[PDB]
């Protein structure tokens, strides 16, 4: 079945310890020592604070989480020990828990972030190279580490936009690739979920996250979030479809030999490829240089394999200054 062309080996070739994460014992660090200031996140999963660690007077984040299965909350905490110290990794510092109740806390470095619907439309041309670079880092980072983020998408890139510093953020969808599992399709946020989700095909890897940075990529640059505009999970296919053309979509479940649901197949209809181009207008032509064209071209194919690595990315041209910036 499809394997993914990077990477593959990774978990095989490690011990048994670095993935078999409900082998793991948490062990808890002392809640009193992270103080509350005040909030600043939340999901359907936790509710995020900045902290201090009274210890060192130190900001810190507090993700307080909501209640929770212990072999989901061990998978995100492995995966983050696993990484921590990573390029552009968010850094998880402790993990503490409330005696009475029993309500686990992680507790991560600080950032200063600013939300991205405030933050993007200040971004330079240059300035989206540089991010989506650092970006990049991480991402090949936990996949050479044989780890797939599965929820890319600017609510988990925290960007302290003055010091120009970036961290991937909320490894709770994250997993461990090892070759021919099958893993839920139920994963990633519906505007950055690939085709691989949207048809059913549970074979997939790193390169789903691949797709996800191109929808990431394609709103940053046509100044359009989200990109692919779905109402529920048929309406997103049918968005990708309106804009990639079923003609690709048609090779792409023909190699996979995958069959769409028929009331999904009649809802995606049939249509003719949109040129990138066409997403140009007045508010974005000074960001859609035909660099960014080709890069964002070679993350949003339907066909998993076809993606980019992040590795490749890193060398496309579009990022040759950033590279060179930082040779130094
Ligand atoms: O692991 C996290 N999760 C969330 C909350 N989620 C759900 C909303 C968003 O998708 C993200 N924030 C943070 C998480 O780690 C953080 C570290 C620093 C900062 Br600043 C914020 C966070």
């Amino acid at each position: 079945s499809s394997k993914a062309r990077v990477y593959a080996d990774v978990n095989v070739l490690r011990p048994k310890e670095y993935w078999d994460y409900e082998a793991l014992t948490v062990q808890w660090g002392e809640q009193d020592d992270y103080e509350v200031v005040r909030k600043v996140g939340r999901g359907k999963y936790s509710e995020v604070f900045e902290g201090i660690n009274v210890n060192n007077n130190e900001k810190c984040i507090i993700k307080i989480l909501k209640p929770v299965k212990k072999k989901k909350i061990k998978r995100e905490i492995k995966i983050l020990q696993n990484l921590c110290g990573g390029p552009n990794i968010v850094k998880l510092l402790d993990i503490v828990r409330d005696q009475h109740s029993k309500t686990p806390s992680l507790i991560f470095e600080y950032v200063n972030n600013t939300d991205f619907k405030v933050l993007y439309p200040t971004l330079t041309d240059y300035d989206i190279r540089y991010y989506i670079y650092e970006l990049l880092k991480a991402l090949d980072y936990c996949h050479s580490q044989g780890i797939m983020h599965r929820d890319v998408k600017p609510h988990n890139v925290m960007i302290d936009h003055e010091l120009r510093k970036l961290r991937l953020i909320d490894w709770g969808l994250a997993e461990f690739y090892h070759p021919g599992k099958e893993y839920n399709v139920r994963v990633a946020s519906r505007y950055f979920k690939g085709p691989e989700l949207l048809v059913d095909l549970q074979d997939y890897d790193y390169s789903l996250d691949m797709w996800s940075l191109g929808c990431m990529f394609a709103g940053m640059i046509f100044r359009k979030e989200p990109f692919f505009y779905g109402h529920d999970n048929h309406d997103q296919l049918v968005k990708i479809a309106k804009v990639l053309g079923t003609d690709g979509l048609n090779v792409y479940l023909n190699k996979y030999r995958i069959e769409l649901d028929p009331q999904l197949e009649a809802l995606v209809g049939r249509h003719s490829r949109k040129p990138w181009l066409k997403f140009m207008n007045a508010d974005n032509q000074h960001l859609v240089s035909p660099e960014a064209i080709d890069f964002l071209d070679k993350l949003l194919r339907y066909d998993h394999q076809e993606r980019l690595t992040a590795l490749e990315a890193m060398t496309h041209p579009y990022f040759q200054q950033v590279r060179a910036a930082e040779n130094s």
